[PDB]
């Protein structure tokens, strides 16, 4: 009953953010047994951000120029080393609030929860999609870079995103864990075109399919189209293309509500040709695109963590 | 740089979830110390649902008669008692998670953050208002009930909302964790009428004040007015009036970005007779109210917990 943009419980995340300093620079870090894992521009100075040499940077500096606290706690830092644009500092302790994890990077369209965290104390807990231009729309101030981005599968947590820096617009852009960033970005203050971003189809279907779930079928149209007549439509909207593994992946929703997904399409197409016309889906006056299918599916039977 | 729904991160909360099985029925706890505070209609069957006599339903029920899992952990009762429409199980292991906590009740306007739970675990966290008509829009499914709301504030959990009940419209209906609806509603399977909502006219204001911090100005216009033709508009529309009280609440984000509230008011009542003529605001096509003045001078701040 009811629908609404659900991130995962954060408590996992929580008991692993850190705070990193070196020098006059602070951000977050992520504690997974005795490794932090930062965003590698904490160990630049406000002049260098125009093109800093990273491995040069890195190499002025000690174990002990790095500051890492846990609460109150500091931890000793005994190795440090770059990965991509994320650095890798050893610890001394490993922490014991480890939850089951790995590290993935997430494809165009996907879904996660971001725990944004200033001085490595957490803040709020939102949902983002990984927009087609590989950016996302979160909230984020100075201080934020090393805030993680994630899910939660039973006990594993998914570790998908770091932030690293953000654009006008409200558009902000990182990395996965491994450090290399979405989409083609540098960690370097430079002219940086975000491309055209497109609407992830498959999740406006999905979350029509919640639509119908959850009570709102003005919508549902009388017609039916073929795959290509529907992606010539898409396409003049800033559409992505609806593929056949999209198809495939709506599955289980359109057999639990009955409509086969190509006449959602023809739904949906009729949206995008002569708008709602005043009336809202699910409180919204707009489109979302925000929900995958699998979003969807937990939210209206209940998966726990 | 951007601007989301944000809930609290809900690790303090998570760590106070229970399981609550009396019979058949099962649904969530909240444990602090040595309590566990519940819905009563736990102690209902399928039948004593439309007019429970929750005394003496209570009458036949022993402290065995109540099964309390914390994970794995089996916590055993030596004690109940019933406050309101919530019953207190004493259990002879005290939380050693329990956070700093109040239980609150909250006014008409305000937001919290709810942890939705099943069997005891958390699905998912996200950010609710209580509606002037004392419900709320979330996303509870059957065995959500004790599910709670909470906001945070450094270190302290203000626990406001336990979850108890779902309506036609996604609306949902809950009492403080002293047991006490909000609203005029009973823990009973009668007919129900919420009353009409209105819109929280101090959130919209916030919220635009949110938006000219991130950039949006396209609405602001050239116009002033009084408070008292304000409020004529406002009642036109379904909108709560302005209060001398709300002026002075969004006195600093009127300071932060040198607009007047009595300005602010000025272009939302041409924003309110106008409509948007297909534009956007934060993203958004319709005005939102599920921000209070604080949720945008936190979000906008950085306030960390
Ligand atoms: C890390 O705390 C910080 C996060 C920013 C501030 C955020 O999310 N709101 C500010 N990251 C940061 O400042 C970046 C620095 C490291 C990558 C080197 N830089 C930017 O985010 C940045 C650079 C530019 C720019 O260069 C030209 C033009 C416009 C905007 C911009 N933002
Ligand atoms: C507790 O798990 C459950 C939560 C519901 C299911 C939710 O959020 N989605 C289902 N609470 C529950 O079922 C309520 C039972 C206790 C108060 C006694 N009852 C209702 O929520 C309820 C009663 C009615 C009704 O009575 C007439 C008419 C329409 C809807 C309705 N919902």
């Amino acid at each position: 009953s009811g629908f609404r943009k659900m991130a995962f419980p954060s408590g996992k995340v929580e008991g692993c953010m850190v705070q990193v300093t070196c020098g006059t620079t602070t951000l977050n870090g992520l504690w997974l047994d005795d490794v932090v894992y930062c965003p590698r521009h904490v160990i630049c100075t406000s002049e260098d951000m125009f093109n800093p040499n990273y491995e040069d940077l890195l190499i002025r500096k000690s174990n002990h120029n790095f500051l890492v606290q846990a609460g109150n706690v500091q931890l000793r830092v005994i190795g440090h080393s770059m990965q991509n644009c994320v650095l890798k500092l050893k610890v001394d302790t490993a922490n014991p609030k480890t939850p089951k994890y790995k590290f993935v990077r997430i494809q165009p369209g996907q879904t996660f929860s971001v725990l944004a965290c200033y001085n490595g104390s957490p803040s709020g807990v939102y949902q983002c999609a990984m927009r087609p231009n590989f950016t996302i729309k979160g909230s984020f101030l100075n201080g934020s870079c090393g805030s993680v981005g994630f899910n939660i599968d039973y006990d594993c947590v998914s570790f998908c995103y770091m932030h690293h820096m953000a654009f006008p617009t409200g558009v902000h852009a990182g990395t996965d864990l491994e450090g290399n960033f979405y989409g083609p970005f540098v960690d370097r203050q430079t002219a940086q075109a975000a491309g055209t971003d497109t609407t992830i189809t498959v999740n406006v279907l999905a979350w029509l399919y919640a639509a119908v779930i959850n009570g709102d079928r003005w919508f549902l149209n009388r017609f039916t189209t073929t795959l290509n007549d529907f992606n010539l439509v898409a396409m003049k909207y800033n559409y992505e293309p609806l593929t056949q593994d999209h198809v495939d992946i709506l599955g289980p929703l359109s057999a639990q509500t009955g409509i086969a997904v190509l006449d959602m399409c023809a739904s949906l197409k009729e949206l995008l040709q002569n708008g709602m016309n005043g009336r809202t889906i699910l409180g919204s006056a707009l489109l979302e695109d925000e929900f995958t299918p699998f979003d969807v599916v937990r939210q209206c039977s209940g998966v726990t963590f």
